[PDB]
């Protein structure tokens, strides 16, 4: 009959909305109304009519084939749960990745479903077949009230996974606290040796997990080295933190001289010993002493072993440097206090310095032991002067090299000791004696002792002390090299090295461009760019420059003119008209910064003057003559003369006609109340120069200096030449021998007939280029012959192509070019071994 | 003898830091140290010694072949200027470029010189040979002082450049007041017509200096047009400032006029006239008034003519919109007051409605005049139904865009006016009319009439009254074309279209970057990017959803499920448990929104119920099936009966057993306290699903909607129907009838040796892939194959392929497709044509 439909009939009235039939025969259709239902935690509702079914729970579902008592874990359907248990289940399942409703509920942290799992059971100790069990699973997420809670189910603790892991060693590798007491109550082992023979320590002091650290010390955690031999204490360092090095070292005071043995090593980047060493010195005085004390004692120790002459060469002397560099960089920071860093309120301290110096004192006493007698030996050395000599040369070298670090900290910056200088005072021989055996050096070991101006102030001294032969190769130091210190030998990089130019104003709109960055993002080959459009990268560079090349000599801003010689630049004293020119000159100097820099040549050069103010030279009497020759002519005339001779006296107050104005104004006050002494002659004269350049040049060259400096410091360039130095400016010059043959002009009734003259060509074809270039300059003072060779020279005024002078000017002196005449005026020597010998003597000097 | 040296004996002594000697017999030196003290601007120490020379001063220097004459324009060295016009000169010189010390004085500013040099004279009406006169060169640069205190000095203002400008015509091209001044003073020519007949005026026309222009035309300043034949006034629109047309008018009242006139014309870029017309609207109520008036008998004009049948389609129809697009665009900003815009403070006017409105209505009654004979021709041509109807039809177009336009702006935002609806009203008839013939059309010019959903909240009705049969091309419009809505068919661009990924949790990671960033810059098919790592542009886009197309439904936040079938989804009720979803349903429809946009499937479907609570339709009984069949068959069999025969009722209170509780819950307030009625039979059931939904899709969907309407505006997808929906979700599915064929099932004793089979094969392969793809659905739900084509179906639980099922079902009936049992019930017809006519009738409803 169709009664079956009345238990429905119930269903459409008051249960329609909650349930369904449960006769589908499919076990899969019951699932297709559960699956949700379950996650719904309708409690009871699951019973209802289930209470008729024909399918049992060990049937699962999904590519997982994971029954709806697994899913249960999700929602907390703790009475279905039950209900399904009622049922009954085999609940660690060989689930696919050998998981198990437990740790399931543990994922999703539902409380009551472990604990009514666990009023029934199953075996907790079964794993995962990728690797964890349950208590592991917790352990990594820290889940610690649960897994409190769960202890009391299961029997050991010597659950492992397969790999051997224990929870203990877990929770230090992650980092947590309730998963040690909890054990520790539990009784579990402290060393649990790992298959590798780790141990749970072994994992803090690769973490940083200093509070448990306190905790198991304080526990009693044993102290011991990996089955391979390291130990726990090299990781606490690459992990850089040294507060658990300290909770380390309360437990064990015995330690801390192993860091003064772990310093020795070299394995490490040296580095993460300042983290460790930057952190304990402040945290005690009475550590901060015995700090350096002990490592001065290291030092000294590894001092004596490089002179230990079997020593190699590496071996000792980067040991030492690891040391003393920290040591320079401890006392920077400085006079710790207990606890802390540098003492705070007292500038002043304990009187420390000769407890910490005094192993210094006996190195360096003992060096002076060694150097004393080595002056004896090199310098008795006096008929005859391997090279064991320039062996422990090399091995002082690095020691020589300390003598700036232990000296150049307890002084402020940049000054010096003169402690350094009554050294040399004493070692100034054998000190001339290295280089004269290492030109190859000073960037090595030295590379500091020249950078000091202070120094230079007199060491100066050795720069002139070694003469000019031995520059060429190291003058082209700085071109193959960077220049050879190493910041730059090196270009940084930055994301944004990108620079807009605006084209048709590239004078002034440059200036709004350069003036609008700073210097780190502006160190480097940098990429140009045109507002608003593309370069081409090199080409607008290309453009930007050669474009200047053109702005800057342009009286653009009516800024430079021409001196006397044409062909050439000098600034015009009337640029301080228009305010804006030294924006232009530190600006202008900025921009050849670059051009050296990156290394490639400017369309310009420019007189003598303006290196020399540059380079920091005082300028000599004859530079003056480019200036006006009806000047210098005269004044040639007068250094024959003297006082006794002229019958004349210089007012020392002369009209300054300057600024429309006959500036009545002293030669100097105290100058203006004297008459001319014969001693005074050249004298009085270069200070009328150095007071003819002071109305434009002083404060015009210091803007351009200071624009220029920004891109290289001022101290490298020390090694130069002024006449040297505009090859970087404009590249080697084609020696052009051949059309220079070609033009040779010819005065005092004098043409190649004359021996002197073959006796000339028979010198010069013999000349390197590094002579030949300067005599182009000697007698041209300009260098380039223009592009189709010397026989374009103009004379700027007239093509007077360069002019050989022989006159009977006395053999006894020497010669003098008459430069803008682009002439060279030369002795008639008597004969051929006089000329080809004594013309050397005129020529080189 | 030797006292030469004595004048050098007084020039050390007291001259020689200011003066050399004068005899270096070379003009050349001269200057070499001349053109400095010149630019030093030393008064007399230039004369000193040169009181002794014979270098004239004729002879020049540098490539420009320049004097020091001109080279003291500089500095103003007035007095060493004398001293040189002491020697003599002629000092307007052929310079290089036609130039001469007096331009070259103005430009460096020396007034003096100036003066000096004209206290001398040379002729100043000479010129450049690039163009320009002294009086030019000021003019530009605007150097008032120098030019008012020139002209005492010159006689003619007719001076001008061999091209014919004048000073006065550059002032005003540049902008400038004082140059006025002075040659009005002078008595210049106010209208002194160039080569090309323009005049001073016309370039201001071109400028927008109001200012002279107010001076000018109080100055008598004449009005005319080019030798061309084209306005100043032309230029003033063209430089969009309308204050100086303001100015204009004041003198000139009577072209107001002409601007109505110049609207009319259709050179322009219409949106400068905006520019005008705002201004002008805001600068008087009276104008604001009349302005608008005078637009509507020009709008009238051409709305006449427009009608006037020989009116090109293309000219009457532009004209009229760019008056009524800003027409609408001037009431927005609103009712001006004098002198300024929108009457502040009251907020409403001083009813300008009918004077400003009247000549629509008769353009409008004249529409209606046509209109109203219009649907009795149509109409009454009942027997019979080139098209003058379709040309008509096509000009009243426009129209009828306009009849929104006039409309709707004087109404809050959005809102329409019943007036619409009054027209709508009469004309139902004639407007179906058209359609009827143009189907191509809605998005030109009615585009805006359906966009309305106040609008379709009747006029759903029109879209109904389409049928389906010419929706298929225009279903194809929103695939070939964008969305043919012009913001959808066009796709903007930005200077950053990039989104970073995170790769190893794309789900939530996504959700953190697509939250990060704003609609505009997501409104395009942009790049995608790895957090820190690149994707090949569209490689990881296809990654990023076709990942997503798992995450979304894997079961990764519990947040979906799989329906009853299987192979879908639809979205899991118990999403409530973690708030986040809502942020990921949100989340959800974005990522959607931009699959259809970009127009790539994803690699996803749903079921029906999902599309059509996106869609926006109340879900209809059947589709409840897919829930549960043991609910829905029963349901069936209550649909055949009513409450006079199954001798139960419902609750109409019943147990939510929901959120684990039996939550006895009405089924509605009022509804509660009823018991059934025969007529309630389905619609409590529909109040029953619906309220089935509401308990998680109610909040949900609306979350998920409001991410997507984002990327799709609501409206647009009006057309659509939802089976189709899918296919720009999946493409179009390859048909595979042959392994349809190959694994067609059969029941009821039943094989393709039935007759009614031969029948059946017979109508399916003449079929359209429009037809064949929406039975694929009909009776699968879900529509697509495997790979590997039709033989793979495994029906989610046992592979049942589908089964065609005829029965003894009445053939006075229509099928049902039992659709999860893969399978189509149908009525045995009787014979032949009846199932090939009536088979047509069972299907394609």
């Amino acid at each position: 009959m169709e009664r079956a439909m009345e238990q429905l009939n119930r269903l459409t009235r008051s249960l329609r909305r909650a349930r369904t039939v449960e006769l589908p025969e499919d076990n899969e259709t019951a699932v297709y109304t559960l699956m949700p239902m379950v996650m719904a935690d309708q409690h009871r509702s699951v019973s209802e009519l289930l209470s008729n079914s024909k399918f049992d729970v060990n049937y699962a579902f999904g590519r997982v084939k994971r029954s709806l008592l697994h899913i249960a874990a999700n929602c907390g359907s703790v009475e279905c749960l039950v209900l399904l248990l009622k049922k009954g289940a085999n609940p660690n399942y060989q689930d696919i990745s050998g998981c198990t409703p437990l740790h399931l509920a543990a994922r999703n942290g539902q409380k009551k479903c472990m604990s009514k799992l666990l009023e029934y059971s199953a075996d907790v100790n079964i794993c995962n077949n990728e690797g964890l069990t349950a208590i592991h699973w917790l352990a990594v997420n820290g889940r610690t009230e649960l897994l409190h809670d769960l202890v009391q189910h299961v029997s050991d603790v010597d659950v492992e996974d397969a790999m051997g892991q224990t929870a203990l060693h877990v929770a230090c590798q992650n980092g947590h606290k309730t998963t040690v007491q909890c054990l520790l109550d539990s009784g579990a082992d402290i060393n649990r040796p790992n298959v590798s023979g780790a141990t749970p320590l072994y994992f803090a002091c690769s973490h940083g997990q200093r509070d448990t650290a306190q905790i198991l010390l304080l526990r009693g955690a044993k102290y011991l080295p990996d089955k391979n031999g390291v130990t726990p204490l090299d990781l606490c360092v690459q992990g850089g933190y040294g507060e658990t090095c300290e909770v380390l070292i309360q437990y064990h005071p015995r330690l801390f001289q192993t860091i003064i043995q772990m310093t020795q090593n070299e394995d490490l980047r040296e580095n993460m010993l300042r983290q460790v060493l930057e952190h304990l010195s402040q945290q005690s005085e009475s550590q901060y002493l015995k700090i350096l004390t002990s490592l001065a004692e290291v030092a000294t120790t590894n001092g004596h072993k490089l002179l230990s002459l079997s020593s190699n060469y590496d071996a000792q002397m980067k040991s030492l440097l690891r040391i003393v560099r920290m040591f320079c960089h401890v006392f920077r920071i400085g006079p710790s206090s207990p606890s802390n860093g540098i003492d705070m309120g007292y500038n002043g301290n304990k009187t420390p310095r000769s407890q910490v110096f005094k192993p210094l004192e006996l190195l360096w006493h003992s060096l002076d032991e060694w150097l004393v007698l080595i002056a004896t030996e090199l310098m008795k050395n006096k008929r005859d002067s391997q090279d064991v000599i320039s062996m422990t040369a090399n091995r002082l070298s690095a020691v020589i090299q300390a003598f700036y670090m232990c000296c150049s900290c307890q002084m402020p910056p940049g000054m010096t000791s003169p402690r350094f200088i009554e050294f040399v005072c004493k070692h100034d021989e054998v000190l001339k004696c290295f280089v004269n055996r290492n030109p190859k050096i000073i960037f090595d070991h030295f590379h500091f002792l020249l950078e000091c101006p202070e120094l230079m102030s007199r060491f100066m001294h050795i720069i002139k002390a070694q003469p000019f032969k031995d520059r060429c190769e190291w003058f082209y130091e700085h071109l193959h090299s960077g220049q050879p210190d190493s910041d730059m030998v090196h270009r940084p990089v930055n994301e944004n090295d990108i620079l807009l130019v605006h084209r048709d104003s590239i004078f002034r709109s440059s200036c709004e461009v350069v003036s609008k960055a700073n210097c780190a993002k502006l160190k480097q080959g940098i990429a140009v760019r045109f507002h608003g459009e593309e370069g081409m990268g090199q080409g607008v560079v290309r453009e930007w420059f050669d474009i200047l090349s053109n702005e800057i000599v342009n009286p653009d801003y009516a800024l430079f003119t021409q001196s006397a010689d044409g062909t050439t630049f000098q600034p015009n004293s009337n640029s301080y008209v228009n305010p804006d020119h030294l924006n232009y000159f530190r600006f202008a100097g900025q921009i050849l910064g670059l051009a050296l820099n990156h290394r490639q040549l400017v369309n310009i050069y420019f007189t003598r003057s303006f290196y020399k103010h540059i380079l920091g030279i005082p300028v000599n009497y004859q530079d003056v003559a480019s200036i006006d020759p009806e000047y210098a002519k005269n004044l040639q005339w007068i250094l024959d003369n003297d006082i006794s001779d002229l019958g004349l006296e210089l007012t020392f107050s002369v009209e300054t006609d300057v600024f429309g104005a006959m500036e009545e104004v002293p030669l100097k006050p105290g100058g203006g109340s004297i008459l001319v002494t014969q001693n005074n002659k050249a004298e009085y004269v270069q200070l009328v120069t150095e007071l003819r350049m002071t109305r434009a040049i002083q404060p015009q060259i210091n803007a351009f200096l200071q624009g220029f400096h920004m891109f290289i410091p001022p101290s490298l360039i020390q090694l130069f030449d002024e006449y040297e130095l505009e090859l970087l400016l404009s590249g080697m010059p084609e020696i052009d021998v051949s059309d220079w043959i070609k033009n040779t002009e010819y005065t005092s009734g004098y043409e190649r007939e004359d021996p002197v003259i073959q006796w000339f060509w028979e010198v010069v074809e013999d000349i390197t280029q590094e002579e030949r270039v300067l005599l182009l300059q000697f007698v041209t003072g300009s260098s380039r012959v223009p592009h189709g060779g010397f026989a374009n020279i103009m004379g700027g005024s007239g093509l007077q192509n360069f002019t050989i002078a022989a006159v009977p000017y006395t053999p006894n002196l020497l010669p003098t070019s008459s430069t803008c005449i682009n002439m060279l005026k030369l002795p008639e020597y008597p004969s051929k071994e006089i000329l080809k010998d004594r013309l050397l003597v005129a020529l080189h000097c």
